[PDB]
């Protein structure tokens, strides 16, 4: 069950799989030749001892084996590179699916966290696929072969005591656990004392007023004395362990080395044998813990793998957006409409409205954000849970999500910017038309970007790594230029009367209206200052609509009932 | 030399000198004995080796020296215990004066920092005194003696190559540095890629509106391909270093072991000499990093010492207060009051006020540099600098703060239940009389204390762990009970009345005012339903009282500009 989804998504980066069949095999010989490296080492060492100034043939074969082992270690670069290619392909597919995935996923699952999950969970899978698989294979092969060559290397002479040495060292483990437990006790008491002081200290005011200094100091003294009387036991245990570990670690070593010297070395063990023995020890003890590291990394990477496959299993926007082409220029009306994050838990309910072409329209409702979902519905972002959008025969579903979107267009208010790419930032949402110079006509039709025409002279200047350093007016001018360059004129603007103290807004108001005059557009606002200009208003409630009429009757009934009271709170 | 300032606070508690001398003498004994241990190990090993029936005397001497070394390592407990004692003394003195410090220390130096210093700067001094001093001494002694006995035990032959091997590690080290640098490059590129696409993604709204996600995928592709093309260089350089470092290590080990083999095979170096050699090798290689850790920990801890000695300065607050006793039931005046943290940094300008002996008095005005600081200045938390508090011939400025606080009571809006049982919470300010079963006798009339006065346990209630077992609004009743038990005289209450909706405030106010029927009180009462019972008011304009008079006509005169509308707004 573990490896099935893992391979199911790894196979997506298919074409390099055969390469693995090389590298893994190139790994295996790397291990197997490794298994024989100490042996030749022996044949080299005793080669000097038995035959001083040894012959050329054994030297040549030793050299060719060494270069073979080194070149195989280099060829492990092939494994690492294949892993890197797999990771890059996986992450590229992940990014593609994430970008073209429904925005519906984003607002509910902490996109500022999935952003880091991509990189972290890809790095863990990288670590699984690059060195941990080879690590486990080489570890099992190394331990088995090393133990076998050890058996061959002595008639059950020093391996038995060698293996018994950890059996004797088992005595060390309970004392280490006792150390860990009492150290945790010290940490807990330190935390308790720190918490006691942190709690009792800001009350210095009260305790001083009460003139109860002595009781305060007594509580502190009790705490500190408790800490001291626990640290004393810490010291006792440490003093007892010190010799009890150092002596055993020295005794095991002296026992093994003395038994090797006196007995075995007298009759059987050559120096070239002992060097290969040490090499085998250093080659067996080193990779052994790597199997446990492999197991835990494999578990974690399997979890990351489930996360990734969950991410990829969510694609729907592609076939949805590739639909009938349109030409827009039709008034927009909503019949009974409902919406919610869940099919039966609804944020919007039983709402309907009408918006004639050319007439500017605005939306006002509760400050909690109820109007937001309706706005997103008007610009056809979330598919309506229930209801229909009035058009000619209401075909709103069959239209492409690029086409209708690009004819209707979009602009925003609440500080979207990009850093040091001003002209390309203008060209950001453009259809593929480079428009090298003619965009100047847009730059002058902005009616406010003219004031900032010095920046087009630099044409690229950077204001900050995150872009926000350019003031809100600059971004508003850039946005209105974008809107001009997108379509002749169709617009919706967000959060018009929710910030900027109405001042800079008005400074760019002069820029926008004279360009959007006599054109269908929708505006989101919380205050009446700009919406009462010439605009048809829609009064919204908690997931409900009641306001109908253009300005005056809607005011005199609902504003007199609701909107006047709330807008009087925003006078200051 | 900084050691004299360090010992100046170290010697502030001084029972440790004799135990220090004993412990360090035992420590140097441990060092010398451990230095001579490997010779005894050699003698024991050789006696087991050269003779099959090693005499009981040699083994007995080995055992007795082993027991001596173990017992001396045990005696290092004396050093550790002495260190714990000196730490406890240091921390106890630090607390004893810290709790005595003026409030002006705490309102400027924060609460959490101080306690963090108390724990961490003490722990580092413990690490300095307990282990690291002995560590450095034993390290230098061990390295010198081990090198000497390496010179003498074996000829220069083995030692020269043994030391040249680290000189051969000059081949290893720069490539490790190259690894570290390129790995840091990989980390930086990962951070850059994460930051770029983290900036990109939340604009999903705008880009999907612009349906230009193709450019987005292009940017993602460029970034991801850059990361891949740097990771490939990472992998290449890693695969180059691997075999090189492995080969150098194998060569060093094979060279040293082979040379030893010819030595044994040829003659000076005996097996016991070899085990002594190995033991010395480990014994010298352990503390070489320990001395560096000593140096860095000492460098860190000197700053701790400076912080500690900085703490041990300002004991004046509760030392200057042992002056004079008084009855203190007289009306009070304030003259020429213009105060602040520093003469340059003024928080108040020249003001004067009068408060009577039997009626209610409150202070009202803006928060910023207003009511609050004058309230603290009246409660003697901040010492007088240029103004006078008149209780006669300015006697309060010369009277004891103990007496003044004995004749005063303090209750607060925050009302935090201090740690401990409700018994000590109620009798906190009056430890001088035990009041076993008469604490409650004067608390019944409290119209809101009765809500908890039926408590069956009636004493077992405590803070728990954060003070939530009884409500903060209930802690108001506990505090008023404390006040009625303690103070038969003048009282102050702190209350940001434009907070907590005041719904329960009257529910407790109805009690506190009634039980203070004839006691002078000063309160923060800027809200409407609290100035009503305030009688005389003190109106702050900006760090200044611009009017002194009775409740109603005073707000009538002061609301000609601001008070009326502001207070009608506050009640919302
Ligand atoms: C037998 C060969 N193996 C060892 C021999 C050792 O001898 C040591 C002698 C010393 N001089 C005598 C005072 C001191 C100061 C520390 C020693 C340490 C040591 C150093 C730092 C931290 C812990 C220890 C440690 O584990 O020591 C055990 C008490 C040590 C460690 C090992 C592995
Ligand atoms: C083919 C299986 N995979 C490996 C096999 C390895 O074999 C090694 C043998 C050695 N001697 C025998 C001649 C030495 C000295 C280092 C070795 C390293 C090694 C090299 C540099 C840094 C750390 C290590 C390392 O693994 O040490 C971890 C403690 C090593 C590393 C890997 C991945």
């Amino acid at each position: 069950s573990k490896l099935k989804p893992f391979f199911a998504l790894v196979r997506r980066t298919n074409p390099s799989y055969g390469k693995l069949a090389f590298a893994l095999a190139l790994s295996v010989v790397t291990t197997l030749v490794s298994l024989l490296i100490p042996l030749l080492t022996k044949q080299l060492v005793d080669g000097f001892s038995m035959s001083n100034l040894s012959g050329t043939q054994i030297g040549l074969i030793a050299l060719v084996f060494f270069v073979q082992a080194g070149l195989s270690a280099y060829a492990t670069y092939a494994l690492n590179y294949n892993g890197q290619k797999i990771i890059s392909g996986l992450r590229e597919l992940l990014w593609k699916k994430l970008i073209k995935l429904p925005v519906s996923y984003f607002d509910t699952n902490a996109s500022g966290e999935t952003v880091s999950r991509v990189t972290n969970d890809t790095m863990v899978v990288k670590e699984l696929i690059t060195t941990h698989i080879s690590g486990f294979i080489t570890g099992i092969i190394s331990v088995i072969g090393s133990l076998t060559i050890l058996f061959i290397m002595n008639w059950k002479l020093t391996l038995l005591v060698l293996v018994v040495v950890p059996l004797a060292a088992l005595i060390l483990v309970p004392i280490g656990r006792k150390m860990f437990s009492i150290s945790r006790e010290t940490q807990d008491e330190t935390a308790r004392f720190t918490g006691l002081l942190n709690q009792i200290l800001p009350e210095i005011r009260l305790v001083k007023a009460s003139n109860a200094e002595d009781v305060e100091y007594g509580r502190g003294k009790m705490g500190i004395s408790s800490l001291f009387k626990l640290g004393v036991r810490e010291a006792k245990v440490q003093s007892l362990v010190g010799p009890l570990i150092s002596l055993v670690l020295m005794a095991a070593l002296v026992a093994v080395i003395g038994y090797g010297g006196m007995q075995v070395s007298s009759g059987e063990l050559t120096a070239g044998a002992l060097v290969a023995f040490i090499l085998y020890l250093f080659q067996i003890i080193m990779p052994m813990g790597q199997i446990t590291t492999f197991f835990t990394q494999l578990q974690k990477s399997i979890g990351a793998t489930e996360r990734m496959i969950e991410i990829l299993a969510e694609e729907e926007e592609d076939t949805v957006t590739g639909k009938q082409i349109e030409n827009a220029h039709l008034p927009i009306q909503l019949d009974r409409v409902s919406f919610g994050y869940k099919p039966d838990q609804l944020i919007l309910k039983e709402v309907s409205a009408v918006i004639e072409a050319g007439k500017v329209t605005a939306i006002v409702g509760p400050s909690g954000g109820g109007k937001t979902t309706l706005f997103k519905l008007l610009e056809r972002f979330y598919s309506p849970t229930a209801g229909t959008i009035r058009l000619g025969d209401e075909p709103v579903d069959t239209y492409s999500l690029e086409s209708w979107r690009e004819h209707i267009g979009y602009v925003s208010q609440e500080s979207p910017l990009m850093s040091g790419t001003i002209r390309e930032n203008i060209c950001y949402g453009l259809e593929r038309d480079v428009t090298d110079a003619e965009i100047e006509k847009a730059a002058e039709m902005a009616y406010a970007l003219n004031f900032i025409k010095e920046l087009p002279n630099q044409f690229d200047t950077e204001v900050g790594e995150r872009g926000i350093m350019l003031s809100g007016g600059q971004r508003q001018r850039i946005a209105i230029a974008r809107a001009l360059l997108r379509n002749p004129s169709i617009l919706m603007l967000d959060a018009a009367t929710s910030s900027l103290d109405s001042q800079s807004e008005k400074s760019v108001q002069q820029a926008l209206e004279v360009l959007m005059e006599g054109r269908t557009t929708i505006v989101i606002a919380h205050r009446l200052s700009t919406v009462v200009d010439a605009d048809q208003l829609l009064f919204v409630e908690k997931g409900e609509i009641t306001g109908r009429g253009t300005h005056h009757e809607l005011m005199a009934s609902h504003g007199l009932y609701r909107d006047f009271a709330e807008q009087q709170l925003k006078m200051n």
